[PDB]
């Protein structure tokens, strides 16, 4: 799906997360695209779960860039998140790059949860 068109302001928290990472540039464009790409599927985080999410969003681009392994999961246990949250989390996956397709399932439980689905 199509992100939305947006000027995104982030919340205190969650622009001190990005400063900190290894690069501003990526992580706020990353943050961005997630913001907007759930806002086009009528998704909305609030701002403790746009913090929680950007830090796993963090991790997962920290993981495309060094190779780290897919923390290991089984993906049985997410046979019930909706199918929505589930193909966001692929296309997220995807247009960040050089991930296992599996980074899909906990990343899933963000959208699910801020769509009151879990």
């Amino acid at each position: 799906m199509t992100p939305l068109d947006a000027n995104v302001e982030l919340p205190t928290e969650v622009k001190a997360m990005i400063e900190q990472s290894s690069d501003a540039q990526a992580a706020t464009a990353l943050v961005n695209y997630v913001i907007k790409l759930a806002a086009a599927a009528e998704i909305h985080f609030t701002d403790l779960q746009l913090q929680v999410l950007t830090n796993h969003l963090i991790e997962m681009l920290g993981r495309s860039k060094s190779g780290e392994q897919l923390p290991a999961v089984d993906p049985t246990m997410f046979a019930e998140v909706s199918q929505k949250s589930l193909d966001l989390a692929d296309q997220v996956v995807q247009h960040i790059g050089h991930l296992e397709v599996a980074e899909k399932y906990v990343l899933s439980i963000h959208f699910e949860a801020a769509q009151d689905k879990i």
